[PDB]
């Protein structure tokens, strides 16, 4: 379980947020493939509710209906292609699993669902499962609301609704078999693993009860006995009744404190230094780097509210969030995810983003295609960070330092920062508001490394700076507090 299972030198996830199906697909033969890595986190598979105000948002689909893979990303059979077709090419597929709740209990009966499916959320009745009244934990939660009234309390935030959303009974078999099967028909078809989503609202045991009842991966593409990977959405910053610990027996745990504190640090916030990173993992209180899950933001709070609020760096701040994520990805802790997003109208009304309900790009509620430009980059408003010179370079980048120790750390005492992983890379980043001009110990043989941020190595050239490492390791970096990207990155593969 804690294995990500990705093909042998592959060592990053990007989250495709909201992609269809066959566009995922064909990612993965034109780019991901080919560009190293190592698999992707797609969104919720499985039917949900349609929620029309607002007009089709990204959560509606954190509100499950039924089990049958038919969303706004395609159908079943779209599915079964973009999952051989993507492991065909060696790049895995991780199911984001909503397995804690189904629908909101206030939605109407109906059949407002992505699949046509009908759903009495009222009366509790999920005929395509199906599930009844007596699946919920209506009647667990001592809470007066029926609510999380106190996440004070491990048993309200289990057992009582997630803003409202029903709440399965997990330690009933018959609940844990669904699931299982659910999960089950997902990895006979070809998924590596899955993200559980909500754990901090399941009890631990519970879903080890389903995970035990869980196949092993595709032997066409997986070796025989091979565990799915699973990784849990445990939001926890410390100082909270519910620890991440807890759920270290299931499998890898999402790291928050990560992106939180990246975050201030980058940003300059709270008195906060990049000199400070010298020691940056479980040095910072983070849990242990193989149970831990990595990314600079999310999802949910790329958003502006969620674990981390406003220290989180996101696209919209491209300069600082190239930096973050080239930090995330030279450093050897934590296994890491890498965002893809979509684009949407911010609108801050008293600090809060009014229209971050917004859904994917779409022409009356069907996602719109993802178009890719001659200069590699994508239109119809997906953002594709994944695709970002700076970004696919440093997920190329771990693959080649993968398992080289951190070494070579040099700091000038304020926001100026560089270390190596063995003598496969090094990095140098300038954080300051000032010049950076210094010879460093990079811990590489001597010679000519193309600087895989500012460009590329074609050929015997390099399209960007080079950086010229004497026999004895020391190189000269020069990088201007208002250069594009303040940091310069070599490494094995792009030496000349
Ligand atoms: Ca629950
Ligand atoms: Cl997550």
């Amino acid at each position: 379980q804690y294995a990500p299972q990705t093909q042998s030198g592959r060592t990053s996830i990007v989250h495709l947020f909201e992609w269809r199906w066959v566009d995922i697909a064909l990612e993965c033969e034109r780019y991901l493939g080919p560009k190293g890595f190592g698999g992707v986190q797609v969104s919720p598979p499985n039917e949900n509710v349609v929620v029309t105000n607002p007009s089709r948002p990204w959560w509606e689909r954190y509100q499950p209906v039924s089990y049958k893979l038919c969303t706004r990303s395609g159908n079943e059979n779209e599915f079964r292609d973009m999952v051989t077709r993507c492991n065909n090419v060696g790049v895995r597929i991780y199911v984001d699993a909503v397995i804690n709740h189904m629908c909101g209990s206030g939605a109407a009966a109906g059949t407002g669902t992505t699949c046509g499916s009908y759903c009495n959320p009222g009366s509790r009745e999920f005929p395509a499962v199906p599930y009844s009244a007596w699946d919920f934990n209506d009647g667990k939660c001592k809470t007066a609301s029926g609510g999380i009234e106190s996440y004070n309390d491990p048993y309200q935030v289990r057992d009582c609704q997630l803003v409202g959303l029903l709440d399965l009974a997990l330690e009933k078999d018959y609940v844990r078999s669904m699931i299982a099967d659910y999960l089950n028909k997902l990895i006979d078809i070809g998924v590596a693993g899955f993200r559980i989503d909500a754990s901090k609202h399941m009890w631990p045991g519970d879903i080890k009860a389903v995970l035990d009842k869980l196949h092993n991966l595709n032997t066409n593409w997986f070796p025989a006995g091979s565990r799915p990977f699973i990784f849990q959405e445990v939001i926890d910053l410390g100082g909270e009744a519910i620890s991440s610990s807890e759920y270290f027996g299931n499998g890898r745990v999402t790291e928050f404190k990560y992106g939180a504190k990246l975050g201030t640090v980058v940003r300059k916030w709270s008195g906060e230094k990049m000199s400070y990173l010298k020691n940056w993992g479980e040095g910072w209180g983070f849990m242990p780097s193989d149970r831990a899950l990595v990314f600079v933001d999310n999802h949910d709070n790329q958003r502006g509210h969620g674990a981390g609020g406003s220290s989180i760096l996101t696209f919209w701040d491209a300069r600082l969030y190239k930096v973050a994520v080239g930090f995330m990805l030279a450093h050897p802790y934590g296994f890491t995810r890498v965002m893809s997003s979509y684009r949407w109208a911010r609108n801050f009304v008293n600090g809060e983003d009014v229209n971050d309900w917004i859904g994917p790009p779409n022409n009356n509620g069907v996602i719109k295609e993802v178009t890719i430009n001659a200069d590699t980059t994508c239109g119809n408003d997906w953002v594709c960070e994944h695709r970002w010179r700076e970004i696919r370079n440093m997920v190329w980048f771990r693959n080649v330092v993968d398992g080289q120790p951190f070494a070579n750390w040099w700091d000038n005492g304020s926001n100026q920062v560089a270390f190596g992983r063995g003598n496969r890379g090094f990095i140098v980043f300038n954080n300051d508001d000032w010049q950076l001009s210094s010879t460093l110990q990079t811990g590489l043989p001597g010679g000519t490394y193309c600087n895989v941020i500012s460009g590329d190595k074609v050929g015997n050239s390099c399209t960007g700076i080079k950086v010229y490492v004497s026999s004895d390791g020391t190189a000269q970096f020069s990088i201007s507090n208002s250069a594009q990207d303040p940091f310069i990155a070599i490494h094995a593969e792009s030496k000349l």
